[PDB]
């Protein structure tokens, strides 16, 4: 089939729908791929890299959008509304429950739109989100370290300390994928680490990963208050993937933290467990409240497009290939894919999105 | 004795001569300490913290400089020239071989000036520099990670990668203290690590620290060329503490690196092993050459004043106390201290500095 | 019941159906065991060892075959065809889908034949093969090391290297049981290790075992080509247990490897992922193609009969006992056992074998 | 030579001068050994064990003391004063600076007495004490755990905690051999561990042992106060081997500890760094002060005589053999041994003991 | 709802039904809690601690029992029979299959009694027992170490040994939760460890925890005999949670052990795998048989009430809250809870208990 890859135009988005390795695989399966020139450049893939893989490099977005299958990272933007076509297959991150107009837009056109974030397994795991969650957990500590530096606003604490000097204290709220990846990085830098979670089974599993190197604590208000008050870096890792997390950290608690301490909440764009934290922009990524630095820039994985693009592709790939092969039938052969279907033939098919736009159903 | 601690006035210097814990110890020995208000604030120590320790908090630098012993971090600046007094003991980092005027200045006044950086052990180890070297090694990786981020200029590579994706490659030139601390952090983030050194004994010792987790390679031009060409992060850790390092990395080699790769050289302000690297300012910390990001801001430990101040104090402390107790006699009881003596009674006593200002001798 | 254990007569087969410890357990359950003298000797078990356990040591194979249950390692050979009896229970590795005559033979006689390799759990795991797979993964590295030695044909590379010198590079294709056991040994010798697999979940699980010590890469043609070209030891660990694996390594790729590199494919006797690799004999275990050493001797676990016999028994034991107790009813109490049934009462019962000899059904 | 080994008669002393393995070695060198029946029994060595080694088992102490060389663990007691002979070589732990009468006693008789505890190397290391120090460090945590149990008096805290629950906090004062061995055990049980020491080099070395798993802190009054106040188990490991340690822990600090916390000071019989701690008896090993349990039974290694006897012998052995071979000349061939000499020919030769009994010199 | 917490009156029981943190959570949910003064004291929780959490501290047990919900640790004792009320919800460890009278008693009164130990998941896991099992595994080694000390009765062996001396040998029978936690502690002390189990899958899983540090052996009589004969510490960890374990260790085997060896069987109060072992009292916790020390005090977790109370609460908490909220309906919303129901409205509802008191049904 013909597959097109337009350049991402969303602000600060540097990832790309398909990497050169992915292209090569698709091509080896008899498919042909068209990629807009410069599409991979922000992720470190030059057009030649695409050429060696078997892609035809196209000079314009129009040329990339005019294909039977469009594989992207972000949702289409208004500027691209007129590039979409009736019988297309669109595969990318959509987040329709937050975009009425886009939803309507896709409905008008008639194409079938499959969202990465809804492709779901029997376990109710979302295989196409996880890669990004892992990266976000790892970056949280990298960012946090940077903001604990004096010139960046923090108290000027080295996470690992040095022999003879106290190491930094990292408190992680949430013991899932994100919190686990964050603990790995924090332990790697030599920090003292505490992870809180309400699921003892999870706490038990974590002990098999970390042994006695990390403190594994049950999430109760009492212990949370004490820990947080002593934290240099507090990481919110309760990513409740539909609706918002409860407040585990109220402003009153934030007021009790040391000046120069830093807070990072991976759940920022969805709603965090930290009362005081809201989204920020790249130009002004942090702000203070009670002398405590808040970092609220969303989509952390966008900072490492080379790594993120491959991680995503490693997971989307098998789906892209199925779609390329079986076209629409793949949705009847693949339950996960079937679950990813959001819009088709002008109808809004996704149950969760209907629930949001009940009058759109 | 009376000991004064003025606030550091050098630009971007946030450390302080004595921490509250140090003060407390000095006070418990019968000594009295005067500290300029706000002196500890950049390092996270409030005046009250000094008060609880036994210090008298002074409103002005004059009040801090007017003491028998002045304990600082950086060298005195012109602005402070008129605050110095004839019979003072001055203990701080001086670096006289780079400051004719300061040297002359100290000579005029007549005080005795002891430099942290020359206090030397029989082993020719410099116990008062090491703490900073350790911190610098650890920060090199923290900074390097930040600059590999796309928005910061790098190719956008996550050092640790994610299962299924290549981790970042960190190449470290120099297997001493600095390079060893850097390898610890890089391994902690999950990177693939190579350390080069010309001393096999050192390489052997490093294997006892890292086992087979890190590649331990003899420094030969041939291997260096290959490694460097594949590096995401290259760290120069050849800190030859008097005079400059040889070029291990010529521009021709830099031209061979991938675009978005990053270079950090801990030896920048003294002269690195990387041809293309020069010092930069805080306002413009990096620059590109061949698409390779160069970070050249010096004094990395200044980014973590809370941690750095304690680390320094842990080492200077026993010397400060000796001086406070025995005053000038300590130089006849302590050989290391004796070696730290740079200027006294208008004479330039330091052999290495004489060699620099042979007409000053 | 009476259970007999004949000596294995297949060439180079040194294992034995039951070890002394197993015998002892069977005897303690009221069963009586007859073992042909010297049967255990190749595995390091002397007849006395069998005597102390409660076995009656028999002077001839006839005496061992004349029992209600025969427990063996390999399939019966023609020489033994006349030793089999009508109402016997035979339990051993059969591999009928490769032996028409044996299959017919067992059909003529009428005995019931249970194959180790088809006893299957609900998970479709084959509990009686796994023990051998684990051993094979571990040996792959042991053999590979031996063939990288100059006198053995390889380039003469020490896997672990020595501080200052590059370690060997081991590339493992397949992240399942076999590949995982191989990585354990390779890491143990100090090699640089890469594992490729197409299942990210598996890659993720592997990270919990190895942390960042091993490179965990998604199997894509592009990455495979690069890795393999740099390998000292390439290990094929894609054991697709029914039908053959796809070629992950074509001759063209082999031609790109360094001279003296070595290839070991655990899937050799079934069909490997390496184009150029075929089975070899003990007398001439390897051959070169493009200066690359190929090792193709099958049944690697046969090299360590002492270890292999116990490993097998630890798994077969509970089944042997059930059979001894409940005789044929055990097949109605045990689903796994039921699945192991291949031939009974002259009929070919195994669905997969029927499919092979559709006219035998 | 003839060597005798009397049974230790000191209360609660179960160790023995020579183990069976040692005997065997001595015998293989042409020497003959006489051991009092039951001498090894408290350490787990029966007379037969001595017989198989080549010893002649003697029925009485008299028979053991009547030899040219007497090898013991503890100092001779009054009861044995009349068993000593004029030209004997006595080798055991003496501690003369604490026993005027014993000293006089040995002077009267005229024998030559070599003390284990003074045999000294050029490094001023005491090779024959170290084995016991290592054991004492390891036991400190074992005892401490037992006293944190509710029925034993402590608050009832499990050192390692369980996933979801806070682990115990162990604070160790002193980073030498003893403190290091204690940290090893505490980390092994899963506790949170802090080690304090005033030597940064030592702290640095400790990081090579423990990585970031243990907190390595410079000993300053301020940090000490905080840490100790939060401790479940405080271990005094400042063993200043001649004269007493300074008080690092004053009663005022002890009053600040939690009720049920436990203190163990390895320096008890010499003088600890904990104000409130004094020696206790086996019958009443602990006592409370401020609700804090104090354990003050000395000679911890006596609890594991089997392990302690071998550890000691491994170190004394080469000396015993030298003495057996060269008799008194060994003191002119061995400087360490020469330093072990305390009394000879009625004269008190040991410089440090003279200093104690200046009128004995 | 009103929830009462009486003080545990069973002998040597120091735990408490709810900790202060738990109280605080319950109170934050609108519930009110009454706790008998001194109830938490044995676990280290003072009444004030309960006051700060929101509890009303009651002066008498009567006042604590007079509530709609009673949350305890142990079963009610006769002394409390008259404190129980008709419509109460009772939640604690009951063990009715061992107490006819208690069972009858609860039947008379009419309350609904939910047993911690029967609340069961679909997996047939008993989430409210596990916490105690983990603690018991960890303590087994702590106790065992204490009894290997000479003064305590053992041969006087240090588990970890010292460099140059044999470490202790710990043999663990059973590779489940208990045996696994025990191995963790034994390895932590430096002992040589062997774990036996009959489930190879479990053995395989254990290798992922311990690597090659521990010997993982299949449980067969032959290997068991050898291992046990060489053991310093034998730990019975076959906790078959309904009915008794088989004898893995017969007296004949015990007679073969070394004198001073120690045996601990976690299954003592239910029936162990060690023939010779029976329960003992706190006043006389051990006894010898063949010179082998037997420790038979039950309920090991009672030794660490502070740790045990929290561990238990972390698991019971979510159930306590459900009950407080939904009262009896929770049994129709929660299957696990439903399974915990033992007695209600005068009827004996628990299937397993009926089976025991078939005439009680």
């Amino acid at each position: 089939m013909e597959i097109g890859v337009p350049k991402e135009i969303k602000n600060q988005e540097f990832r790309v729908g398909l990497s050169p390795s992915s292209v090569r695989t698709l091509v080896e399966a008899g498919h042909t791929v068209f990629i807009e020139t410069q599409a991979g450049i922000g992720a470190g893939f030059a057009d030649q890299d695409y050429v060696q893989a078997g892609a035809q490099v196209v000079p314009s977005a129009k040329d990339a959008w005019s294909r039977e299958m469009v594989v992207k990272v972000k949702e289409p933007l208004p500027a691209e509304y007129d590039l979409m076509q009736k019988d297309q297959l669109l595969f990318t991150y959509l987040h329709l429950a937050a975009a009425r107009e886009l939803t309507e837009q896709l409905m008008r056109v008639g194409l079938t739109a499959i969202a990465y974030e809804t492709v779901e397994l029997p376990n109710r795991s979302l295989p196409l989100l996880t890669p990004m969650s892992i990266i976000a957990g790892r970056l949280s500590v990298q960012f946090g370290a940077r903001f604990l530096e004096r010139q960046q606003g923090g108290r000027g604490v080295l996470l690992g300390g040095v022999p003879g000097v106290k190491p930094g204290k990292v408190v992680i709220l949430g013991g899932g994928v994100v919190g686990t990846e964050a603990a790995k990085m924090a332990v790697g830098l030599g920090a003292q680490v505490q992870i809180f979670d309400i699921n003892v089974e999870r706490l038990s599993y974590l002990e098999t990963l970390f042994g006695s190197r990390v403190e594994l604590l049950y999430s109760n208000s009492a212990e949370i208050e004490t820990a947080v008050a002593e934290a240099d870096l507090l990481i919110g890792a309760v990513l409740v993937p539909g609706r918002r997390a409860p407040i585990l950290v109220p402003a009153s608690l934030v007021e009790q933290m040391r000046t120069g301490s830093v807070i990072v909440d991976v759940a920022v764009d969805q709603g965090g467990c930290v009362e005081t934290l809201h989204p920020t922009s790249h130009t002004q990524p942090t702000y203070e409240v009670f002398g405590v630095v808040h970092y609220g820039v969303p989509n952390m994985p966008g900072a490492v497009p080379w790594t993120a693009t491959q991680a995503l592709n490693n997971s989307t790939l098998p789906y892209v290939v199925k779609l390329a092969n079986q076209g629409l039938k793949a949705l009847e052969t693949d339950d996960a894919l079937a679950k990813g279907l959001n819009v088709q033939a002008h109808r809004l098919v996704h149950p969760a999105v209907q629930q949001v736009f009940p009058d759109l159903a």
